[PDB]
């Protein structure tokens, strides 16, 4: 086919991009000829962990934000492949809240099965992306860290997947500059082992600090504090753990709150979550937003509506995940190979509006997953993606809520059954708290 | 003056770049238009500390490689202001190590006396820099983080002064994502206190190694080991230090070496140096080099002899620095304003290659020193730059060279005279083991 597209990022984003076109060329249309490009040195985004921390060995920031002992964090019920189950990839049962390695293995046998690897140029940075007026197209200049050179390259679409958790929200505190301890990002945290025995502030009341508190916890932490700007997290918690309002000053060797309190503290953790940042794209592309369901300026979440040959995949918050992800890359996929003509502008606009309407009514966490349920089902019905039952899968969200309501620090003992084979997941071999071996081979014997 | 100039940053080389203007100005010339950007909130480059580490309050790669009590390593005497003196600033004699709130309050005395910072755009980053062949000017593209926007304007001539001792050089041991301590650069160093009563393996063997030990060693630090890739530092190090050939591999706690030997590590501090990286350039403006006296691609080390209205300052490695970078502004100054022609492109080739044979030459410290001495020699006499006694600066470099082998952990304690002056540096008034305080307020009183 005539065209030619730019896909920027290989994590869960990028690799359902190509699965997409992959997907149509199977069932036998032409596709367009895709570029992938990818500064790490392998796929799977986030889920590719890391030792390294800033900046990479060439000198990019660096991306993923995983950490060792790191489990998924939802039913991976959830978040399966409608289109390569768990079932087929691993040929058993497995249980429901598996680590990093295992669910990196599993993005991984969807693409390699695919044969799509061949499309990607990793250990490639992008630069910068220019839409050039005269002859429509879009000029992607990247910095090849393999050869060492800098080359640009003119492309008929461009769909961005960089990812929206890597550039880390990092407020200042007073007093950060006389505090003795180590001070990170949730981004930077690495081995939970480095803090056995030691007082640990984590700064923040998301799942960020829910978990890094719950490592932490897990790998012999001596105490625990977690500060709230706005409410408290409000799970009870093991008994050196404890919850207090904002933090507001630091010292040589103690933080001071809200509360009047204080104590010493040995590390201070910013778990204050992420920005949208883009650091090869100028006002014309460039998305801006808070983290939230609906940002502005993208049809169906999606086409960017001042340059509709521009494209933004998983820039959402996510309750739905992998196939969020895959049900807008079908989407995409569709208005780039002419399946899907895009509406007037005017027409994408007060579509947007309705959606950013129906948004700000949202109060609930169930009112929230749902939404954007109702999201994918719109998505989902324009395509050939395989539907499956979401409102069966909004059910599984709301279990996955009483599980963690009931105990914060088994919620990942539980087992649920997979909306696309029907079959129960099997509880896990080792209750979490004892589960002390991330690896894929220890979870799978 | 018709013409307009960019400079990219405002450490000491762009506060040199602006400083050399000015001064023209004041003697009664016309000068050119001046912007200068910087991606931090104030000026002093390395000198202005934070507490941040990898990437700062906008996602931009943080900056200084500076940590808490960080002094001086080579006598202040040696690196003066032709034109403006530590007397001038501090109205009285100091001694010959100042910490860094000390040097950064010096650098930025002579640019508020100058009146310059009205020039310099903070919050800036510069994004890209391209060369338009049809106007002969470059576009400059930056991203203002007050107005958060993204927006470009047109130079005659480009002077970079991002410098090249922040993106960090990090090798990969086998190992890394298996162990349980902290692993970190030299770079993402603050506070030594964070590594009190630990055992700390520092790898590298050149100015971070011994000074980032030197700190842990000062404040409390249980056991330091340096590891070697070529040949020891060399120095009698106090007793739980020692030095060893190279690490091989790491487990969950211990380091290995190439003795054969081993022990249990707390945390792995990568002493590895850093690497010129200039992500705003693509490969028609942009040096390659490893660290060394002499890049070639510059004519007198600073006009880019592929596009010669670009221009570096500082991209040597430092053994004499600020009166150095004045040298090399106000080089780039006569050359922008018209008062010293460059010679063909040819006879730019040959005499840079005339500089790389002599470099090649260069085996001992003191002829390497001497070397930048005439390199800075060269450039002075072709300037109203005030011409400074660098056969005596190069002797108090030799002074320092011994009092450093007589004492790894006192050279700090010595006196020089300031070759702008003539006057003796009093000593300090504590022995550099004990000034516990880092504080501008603590050494001055
Ligand atoms: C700590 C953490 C834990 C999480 N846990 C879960 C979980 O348990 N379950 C779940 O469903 N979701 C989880 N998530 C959600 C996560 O966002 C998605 O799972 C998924 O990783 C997002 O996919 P993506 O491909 O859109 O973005 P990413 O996974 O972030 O991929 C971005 C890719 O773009 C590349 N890239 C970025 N910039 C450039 C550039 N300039 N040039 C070249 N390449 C570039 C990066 O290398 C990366 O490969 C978690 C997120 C975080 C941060
Ligand atoms: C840990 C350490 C200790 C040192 N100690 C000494 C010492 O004791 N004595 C000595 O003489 N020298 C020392 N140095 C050497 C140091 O390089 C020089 O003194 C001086 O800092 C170099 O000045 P510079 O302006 O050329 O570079 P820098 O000080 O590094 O300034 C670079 C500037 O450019 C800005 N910048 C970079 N990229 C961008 C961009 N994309 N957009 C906008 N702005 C940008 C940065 O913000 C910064 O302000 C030390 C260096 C290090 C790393
Ligand atoms: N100054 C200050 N003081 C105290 N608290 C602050 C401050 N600034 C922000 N915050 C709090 O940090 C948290 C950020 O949460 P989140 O955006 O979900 O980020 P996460 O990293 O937890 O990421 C969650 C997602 O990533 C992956 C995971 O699956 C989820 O999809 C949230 O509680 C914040 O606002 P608030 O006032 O605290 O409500
Ligand atoms: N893979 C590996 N294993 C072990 N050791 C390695 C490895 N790679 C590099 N190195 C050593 O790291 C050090 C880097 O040296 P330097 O360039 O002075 O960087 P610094 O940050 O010390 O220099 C700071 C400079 O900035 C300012 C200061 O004033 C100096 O001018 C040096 O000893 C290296 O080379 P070698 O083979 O080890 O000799």
């Amino acid at each position: 086919m005539a065209t030619r597209i730019a896909i920027l990022g290989a994590g869960p984003s990028g690799m359902a991009q190509l699965r997409a076109f992959q997907s149509a060329q199977e069932k036998g249309a032409e596709i367009p000829e895709l570029v992938c490009f990818e500064k790490q040195a392998d796929w799977g985004g986030q889920w590719n962990y890391t030792w390294r921390t800033g900046l990479d060995e060439n000198g990019e920031p660096v991306h993923s934000s995983m950490y060792r002992y790191l489990w998924s964090n939802g039913p991976k019920e959830c978040l399966e492949f409608a289109d390569y189950t768990f079932d087929e990839h691993f040929g058993k049962p497995i249980a429901s809240y598996p680590p990093r390695e295992v669910l990196w293995d599993y993005i991984k046998g969807r693409v390699e099965k695919a044969g799509v690897r061949k499309y990607i140029r990793f250990n490639t940075a992008v630069r910068h992306v220019e839409f050039n007026e005269d002859s429509q197209t879009f000029t992607v200049t990247v910095q090849d860290h393999t050869t060492d050179t800098i080359y640009s390259a003119a492309f008929d679409y461009v769909v961005c997947c960089t990812g929206h958790f890597s550039t880390p929200y990092v407020p200042e505190f007073e007093g950060f500059e006389k505090f003795g301890g180590r001070i990170l990002h949730a981004h930077d945290f690495r081995d939970a082992l480095e803090f056995k025995d030691k007082t640990v502030l984590l700064v923040g009341s998301s799942y960020s600090a829910e978990d890094i508190g719950s490592q932490c916890y897990k790998y012999g932490a001596k105490k625990l504090i977690s500060c709230y700007r706005t409410a408290p997290m409000g799970y009870k918690w093991p008994e050196n753990w404890d919850e207090r309002p904002n933090l507001v000053r630091v010292d040589t060797e103690n933080a001071y709150f809200a509360d009047g309190s204080s104590e010493k503290v040995d590390a201070i953790i910013l778990c204050t979550g992420y920005i949208h940042h883009f650091p090869f794209l100028n006002d014309d592309l460039r998305l801006v937003t808070n983290n939230r369901l609906w940002p502005l300026n993208l049809y169906k979440g999606v086409v960017w509506e001042d340059n509709p040959k521009f494209f933004y995949i998983g820039m959402q918050d996510q309750w739905y995940s992998f196939n969020m992800f895959d049900a807008q890359a079908w989407y995409a996929r569709d208005v780039i190979m002419g399946r899907l003509p895009l509406p007037s502008k005017e027409e994408m606009k007060a579509d947007s509006m309705a959606w950013r309407e129906k948004e700000l009514t949202l109060v609930t966490a169930e009112e929230m997953y749902t939404y954007q349920g109702d999201y994918i089902q719109n998505l989902i019905d324009m395509t050939d993606y395989p539907s499956f039952d979401i409102p069966a899968t909004n059910k599984t969200f709301l279990e996955w809520k009483h599980h963690k309501k009931e105990n914060i620090m088994t919620f990942r003992d539980h087992s649920y059954r997979s909306l696309m084979t029907g079959t129960m997941a099997p509880k896990h071999h080792t209750p979490w708290i004892d589960a002390l071996d991330d690896s894929l081979e220890a979870y799978l014997s």
